[PDB]
Order: C-alpha cells, then structure tokens, then sequence
C-alpha cells in the first residue's frame, strides 16, 4: 500500500515560468491537490526569495523540512503545510519552497525529498 514517506525528485521552476500559480482555494483544497500531484508527478517547486509569493496564488502550499537529523538516501525529509492570510495549518521546519502544478514548465534543477505524505 502507501507507505509513510515517499522519495521524490522535484523540479524546480522559476517564478516567471509557472502557468497554473496554486492549487486552488482553500486550506483543504491546496493540500488535497498537491498531495494528488506529487501522487502523479505532476508537481513543481519554486524556492521563495523576495518577489515570488505576491507572483503566486493564496492559499500557499510549502514543504518544510521534518527533521533536521538525517536525510536518508540523500533526499531530505519534507512535510506539507499551507499559508493563508498569514496563518499557517501545520507547525514545521526550514521551507525548501512553494508547490505548484507542473503543466511542462522547463526546470533549472531538481530537489530531492522524501515526503512524508499525510
Ligand atoms: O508512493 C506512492 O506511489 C504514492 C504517492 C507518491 S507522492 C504522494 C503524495 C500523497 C499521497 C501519495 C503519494
């Protein structure tokens, strides 16, 4: 069945590239369509500097990281938490980044995670 954490090689995206800006419009909602997918593949991240979150839609789905002991396998161990209006549904790590739908956006590089996926 599914097991507790999944490995996963992101790609990452510029900003300026992304077509699809969030997963849709609510907390439920953004959390429920990333983990659909990261299930299918279809998931992209963008690193967060000053300028990207006003480029993109609330509510905001993060990875954060779970535990800053181990990265096994050399994939670092995230968790899903979203943002909006300025509350956060989860307490977590570090953020590696932003989700958002991939739809064949051309990446600069690829994250690797081990995502804990509920
Ligand atoms: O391990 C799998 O094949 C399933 C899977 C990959 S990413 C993700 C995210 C949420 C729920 C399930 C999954």
């Amino acid at each position: 069945m599914e097991k507790t954490h999944v490995q996963l090689s992101l790609p990452v995206l510029q900003v300026r590239d992304v077509l699809v800006r969030g997963f849709g419009d609510s907390v439920e909602e953004v959390l429920s369509e990333a983990r659909q997918h990261l299930k299918d593949g279809t998931c992209g991240l963008v690193e967060v500097e000053k300028g990207v979150l006003p480029q993109l839609e609330q509510p905001y789905v993060f990875i954060k990281r779970s535990d800053a002991r181990t990265a096994p396998h050399g994939h670092v161990m995230v968790e899903l938490v979203a943002e909006l209006e300025g509350i956060q549904y989860g307490r977590s790590g570090e953020t590696l980044g932003v989700l958002v739908p991939h739809v064949g956006e051309i990446p600069v590089a690829y994250r690797k995670v081990l995502l804990r996926k509920n």
